[PDB]
RNA sequence: AAGAUAGCCCAAGAAAGAGGGCAAUAACCAGAUAUACCU
């Protein structure tokens, strides 16, 4: 990359803005490049590069072409950095003038090569100059280091392989061919390529950069948002300021659609179709000449959308495709002939069109001949756009009815990104008046005082760090609704949305003596045992014993208005916009506040019993860890993001040998041998882990040594020592009181596809990282070094007293309970699974960090930014107890209850709740004595089964009791095969074959290593761990399914908002209440603005909106807590006092036929509909939201499969999709519905799904094993697929 | 309907042009909750 050390962004002073370049990281006043600084910096990064300039880049046959480049490109060969610096480089001023002149002499019309008198030399020289620059010379400099015969093949495929990339124009590519036939003496005809000045000229040209040293840094300098304030103080697409011949052209261009944007604005459907009318005749002008038959009947109204449908299916050819010849080299000449011919075929195109336009109008298109030309441009560009990377030569492709209606949409697509792009600046920029104030009369729309100067890119950089956790946080109060509905309600298809149930003592509207048809009554699954199935997610019942339930649940309240009150709780959280307040519950504060803070009371111990749980006490004394456990939780610790997780600094399968070394740490423990040495490493695992977050990364001697170690070689992989030394040297001193963690956050930035990849900064990071945690642990927790085994006590009995010495949540108690926003953060993230919540965690740093960069490179330079975003502070409230908050939820999410009665009615419940993922020869009778009759059966020899009962009663499995609280039971026994005996068998048979070596880590042979992953897996399906991970991986493809949804749903109002807000400053006729509501109610209110207040009261919780109700007919406000559905029909009762406004322009946005079809798609997912029916795959649903989820914005369409493919290559499963077609209805019967052919996402039916290879190291070698077995990747398969079948032993390659 | 693997902004541009930018915009990178995700 050309700035490859330095950032760009967008300053606005009044109303001008400037792009400019900064260094990053810098102090104030050496940041900010000047005007000369800019331009030096461009032509010194430009001239940087000279010396290994190539005209070329980088099987028998492709090796052989291999050598021909490299030939060419080594020393006496076509080096110009050698040829032009002759004569003790006496002449390069004459030859980067000569570039020069060559350069303006094709833009300013004068042909011929430029004559080097011109260029400061004399004519004797001149005619030396020329030579060095002749064909000759070429032709020697080429062949002087090739002593083999070549073809007009190899040629070709050299060309097409090698060339550079700014030399692949058409008259070069020739002019190069030329020189090379006549180089070689291969006879060859091309009279109209003048090889001196079509290609050599232009290598000049090329290699002294003219175009870049004359554009680049003006390029940089205009640079600008897409919307900013105009003289009247009104937001509108920006408009470049010109400066050149074309400059100005095209900035009046832009003005024209600017304003057609306006005009376009009208409420007026009729007017709408004419302009869209005069847009589609461009179209057909452009793919089928001004004669096609819609161009004829100036006057007639034709359906677009028919002309849409039509040409979509005609099989006019726009180019015609040469014969294919797998010979890849091959391929690339003739993907190259292709583009040709599609770029030849759309100049044609433009030419004829530009012509007709201002020849023969006449009313076809646009009055303005700007607007056509800007429309014409876009046509051009978007034909460009499908060919300038053509994938794959495709016959479809091709077809002038699939560009053209490609171009159709992509005309439409531009004008719906617009107003969109219109709406982001209003609604955050103009909409002040929405936060809640006493103010009688408000007015939205007007831009406030700190944004009137114009909008930096610094504040957009604000805006996506708010709308980014605003968006992630959305998904989680699904989930969190999802989880505390799954065990409380049964819920049906009327009534699918549990945060839309009403209280228990709702009745009808029309008959006051039933109950609603929404009442919670209707759908309790047993109302008696209520309060102990909500009590599951916060622990099990039985950890409540002592807490007064019935002082907060006095009178007529009992554990209905319970739930009702935490559905509360998550329900306030959904459209809850972080940016606009409406912090006052309507939940029971003091019940919820009193819940916090009596699980705050038993963190102390949760965190003393992990250390238990993890035998940490089985090997050192109890003094120890006591003084560990309160240097470790004396204090709420705030972790920062983008810090290298312990499980990466320190990796579980280079564990052991990496304490044992004497050089580093030499930890000897002497001794069930093997049983009680993994037990130690796992113990020192978990407790290295603990030290490495919450005392190791803020420790101060810690930063200090990192500084030093890290600098080492910057005061003597070793090029990469001495740069990475530099940059943390230059950290140090921009700031010396940058943490340990900002230092990392600088290093990894600077380290940083769509697609995931598949199989400097970072390696080094982890080095020096390992190295300071195993000095800070010699240091400050020298008992470490000398383990003891030793039979444990009980768990009542290790440090009881741990309770009384650390109080961290002593001042966050108070907090929260008075303030209804923490209470917010914990219930919605209380009811996440552990690994959820864990990600709701990680969102929040990157927030935190993301606010402190942007003010962090702001500040450097010299930009004012307004700070209506804090970075301290998120709705109000501190982010430090906000992350606490979570952190809570986080270990208490994951602490089972050791008592089966806290998820269990007995054992024989639990026992037959097993019996789904387990297979334990179920007889008939009861499930508690099949179960045992199991577990005391002989599995092997004279080892038996066991594993799954623990005395009198069955044995408490953590994963089951998890995937009943979090995961989908009916979900998992449909995706993944039960626990079997021969399951079983093969677990302790591998695991005999390995307890010689199962605890060293590096093995020895390759077939060790191959049975410890066979090991590993077998362990994780006999306890369930197999489940798990499918249960995250369906909750992470369904988690990215909500997460389009508010990206739809914020899109969709800013469109809304963009659109009307263009129409209220536009003359289009507009009525009263559309502009100003005077509303005479109790609570009185005067709007001004109305429209825009009513288009974001639907889409914020708490914002009221003004209608005529339906029962009374008279005008009213509600409170602003109704659904968004209600709120939508409460906006058609508004507009009925001013023919669809809420509808109006929708036809840019989506297709209008099938809105009623995306909202019921929106409904399927986010009510996690497809848990109960099954009619449809996870693939199917991804088909449906690439098909038309995101018709306004090609951006998020294109990128749906490639985001499904991510997810999945995480988990190490990689996938070819295959695209074929699929049904879709388009409406929703009332009876209308009919059904269409939809996009349809597959995997491909052979070798489709394999798994990624991990890269095992030996003592000697490295084996390569697959990350995923078969089994796991079945389960995978089955997981996209169902209820569909497929040949999964035909799709997994192997 | 779709056959994806970007999009926009600035520059250039009709004997076309094709050079830059984007945490601005999604994705990407990174994140360790529970105890046998490598390189």
């Amino acid at each position: 990359k050309l700035t490859v050390n330095a950032k760009t962004a967008v300053v606005s002073e009044n109303r001008s803005q400037e792009g400019i370049l900064y260094n990053d990281p810098s102090r104030y006043g050496k940041s900010r490049k000047n005007d000369e600084d800019r331009d030096r910096y461009i032509e010194s990064r430009l001239k940087s590069s000279g010396k290994l300039y190539r005209i070329f880049n980088e099987d028998e046959l492709q090796w052989f072409l291999s050598e021909i480049v490299k030939k060419i490109n080594r020393r006496n060969g076509l080096v110009l950095s050698d040829m032009l610096s002759v004569d003790d480089r006496a002449f390069e001023k004459a030859f980067e003038k000569y570039a020069e002149l060559s350069y303006t002499n094709r833009r300013n019309k004068v042909s011929g090569s430029p004559a080097f008198e011109t260029c400061g030399v004399d004519a004797a020289t001149a005619e030396r100059l020329k030579g060095i620059i002749s064909e000759t010379n070429f032709i020697n400099r080429i062949k002087n280091n090739i002593d083999n015969k070549v073809s007009e093949d190899i040629i070709d495929r050299i060309i097409a392989k090698y060339l550079k990339k700014s030399l692949c124009r058409e008259r070069v590519k020739r002019g190069l061919k030329k020189l090379l036939m006549n180089a070689f003496d291969l006879p060859y005809s091309d009279p109209d390529i003048d090889v001196q000045r079509d290609f050599i000229d232009y290598v000049l040209e090329d290699f002294y950069h003219v175009r870049a040293k004359s554009q680049v840094s003006r390029s940089i300098k205009n640079m600008n948002m897409p919307v900013q304030p105009e003289g009247d103080g009104k937001f509108a697409i920006t408009v470049s300021k010109g400066g050149t011949e074309s400059g100005n052209k095209r900035s009046a261009e832009k003005e024209a659609f600017k304003k057609f944007l306006s005009d376009y604005a009208s409420l007026d459907e009729r007017v709408r179709d004419d302009m869209l009318r005069r847009m589609r005749r461009l179209v057909v002008l452009y793919f089928y000449g001004s004669d096609d038959s819609k161009l004829s009947d100036v006057n007639e109204k034709f359906d677009v959308w028919e002309d849409h449908a039509a040409r979509r299916v005609d099989n006019r050819e726009f180019i015609k495709l040469p014969l294919e010849n797998t010979d890849k080299d091959a391929e690339r000449i003739r993907k190259n002939t292709v583009k040709e011919l599609y770029r030849n075929q759309n100049i044609g195109c433009y030419r004829q069109a530009v012509k007709a336009v201002e020849e023969d109008n006449n009313g076809r298109y646009f009055d303005d001949k700007m607007l056509n030309m800007f429309f014409i441009h876009r046509i051009e560009y978007g034909v460009e756009k499908i060919y300038a990377n053509l994938k794959q030569v495709t016959e479809f492709k091709a077809r002038t009815g699939y560009l053209s209606e490609k171009i159709w949409k992509d005309l439409i697509n531009y004008i719906s990104i617009k107003y969109i792009a219109m709406g982001k600046a209003v609604y955050n920029y103009a909409m002040d008046e929405l936060n809640a104030s006493d103010k009688k009369e408000i007015e939205l729309g007007k831009i406030s005082e700190e944004y009137l100067s114009g909008i930096s890119s610094f504040d957009y950089e604000l805006i996506k760090a708010e709308e980014m956790l605003q968006r992630e946080t959305a998904v989680y109060v699904a989930f969190a609704a999802r989880h505390l509905s799954s065990q409380t309600v049964e819920l049906d298809s009327e009534n699918s949305d549990f945060l839309l149930l009403k209280p228990k003592g709702t009745m009808d509207k029309n008959d006051k003596n039933k109950l609603a048809s929404n009442n919670i009554l209707n759908f309790l699954k047993d109302k008696e045992t209520l309060r102990d199935t909500i009590l599951q997610y916060f622990g099990g019942h039985s950890l409540w014993t002592d807490f007064p339930f019935d002082k907060y649940l006095a009178g007529g309240k009992d554990d209905v208005d319970f739930l009702t009150d935490l559905k509360d709780v998550i329900y306030s959280m959904r459209n809850d916009s972080f940016h606009y307040a409406t912090n006052n519950g309507k939940w029971n504060k003091e019940l919820i506040s009193a819940m916090f803070e009596h699980e705050t009371e038993r963190m102390t111990v949760v965190m003393k019993d992990k250390f238990y749980s993890n035998n940490l006490p089985m090997f050192y004394k109890n003094d120890d860890l006591k003084k560990l456990l309160i240097d470790l939780y004396k204090d709420n610790v705030e972790r920062a993001s983008q810090v290298p997780s312990f499980n990466k600094v320190f990796v579980r399968k280079n564990f052991p040998a990496l304490v044992r070394d004497k050089d580093n740490l030499g930890i000897e423990l002497d001794l069930d041998k093997g049983e009680n040495e993994l037990k130690f490493y796992n113990a020192l695992y978990y407790m290295f882990k603990e030290i490495y977050y919450n005392a190791f990364l803020n420790d101060k001697n810690v930063r200090e040594r990192f500084i030093t170690k890290a600098t080492k070689v910057a005061d003597n992989n070793y090029i990469a020592e001495n740069d990475f030394g530099q940059r943390i040297k230059n950290i140090v001193q921009v700031n010396p009181d940058y943490t340990l963690a900002q230092i990392c956050q600088l290093i990894m930035t600077e380290y940083n596809c769509m697609q995931k990849k598949s199989a400097h900064y970072k390696m080094l990071l982890l080095v020096n990282l390992r190295k300071a945690f195993l000095e800070f642990i010699k240091e400050n927790y020298a008992f470490v070094l000398k383990p003891y085994k030793h039979d444990l006590c009980d768990k009542a009995d290790f440090v009881p007293d741990f309770a009384k010495y650390v109080k961290p949540y002593a001042g966050l108690i108070s907090r929260v309970a008075g303030s209804s926003e923490l209470q917010k953060w914990y219930i919605v993230s209380r009811f996440l699974s552990p690994a959820q919540a864990n990600h709701m965690l990680g969102f929040l740093h990157s927030y935190k960090q993301y606010v402190w960069d942007i003010y962090r490179r702001a500040s450097e330079t010299g930009t004012e930014i307004n700070h209506s975003i804090a970075e301290d502070k998120i709705a109000g409230v501190d982010i430090t107890d906000v992350d606490a908050v979570i952190d809570l939820s986080v270990k208490l999410c994951g602490t089972i209850s050791s008592e089966i009665s806290d998820y269990f009615k007995d054992d024989e419940v639990y026992a037959e709740y097993i019996s789904s993922y387990l297979d334990f020869e179920y007889d008939g009778g009861n499930y508690k004595d099949s179960l045992n009759r199991f577990c005391n059966s002989d599995a092997v020899n004279d080892q038996k089964v066991a594993l799954y009962y623990d005395g009198e009663h069955p044995k408490l499995n953590r994963n089951i009791i998890l995937s009943k609280l979090y995961g989908e039971r009916r979900f998992l026994e449909k995706i993944t095969d039960r626990v079997s005996r021969s399951d079983i068998v093969e677990y302790y048979k591998l695991k005999k074959e390995t307890s010689q070596y199962q605890t060293k880590g590096i093995f020895d042979s390759e077939d060790e290593q191959k049975n410890i992953k066979k090991f590993q897996e077998m362990k994780n399906i006999v306890e369930f761990r197999d489940l798990m991970d499918y249960s995250e991986i369906a909750d992470e493809l369904q988690g990215q399914l909500i997460n389009w949804i508010y990206l739809r749903e914020r899109d969709l109002m800013n469109f809304q908002l963009g659109y009307h807000y263009a129409c209220l400053n536009n003359d289009s006729n507009k009525q009263a209440t559309y502009v100003t509501l005077d509303y005479q109610g109790k609570k009185n209110r005067k709007i001004n603005g109305a429209i825009l207040y009513q288009i974001c009261a639907m889409y914020i919780n708490g914002l009221p909106l003004y209608y005529v109700d339906k029962d009374s007919s008279e005008w009213t406000v509600s409170d602003g807590k109704e659904s968004t559905g209600a709120k939508i029909g409460e906006f058609y009762r508004y507009a009925k006092s001013f023919s669809d406004c809420y509808a109006s322009g929708l036809e840019i946005f989506e297709n209008i036929s099938e809105h009623d079809n995306i909202t019921e798609l929106r409904n399927y997912i986010e009510h996690f509909r497809y848990y109960s029916s099954f009619d449809r795959s996870f693939l199917g649903i991804y088909s449906e939201v690439f098909d038309r989820f995101f018709t306004y914005d090609l951006k998020y369409r294109k990128n749906v499969p490639t985001i499904l493919y991510n997810i999945l290559l995480q988990h190490f499963v990689n996938v070819r999709f295959e695209f074929v077609s699929g049904k879709k209805m388009i409406g929703i019967d009332k009876k209308i519905a009919k059904e269409k052919e939809c996009a349809r996402i597959t995997i491909r039916e052979k070798n489709g799904v394999y798994s990624e290879q991990f890269t095992y190291k030996l003592k000697n070698g490295t084996v390569y094993v697959d990350a995923r077995d078969k089994r796991y990747l079945q389960s995978i398969i089955r997981l996209l697929f169902y209820p569909e079948k497929v040949n999964m032993d035909e799709m997994i390659e192997v």
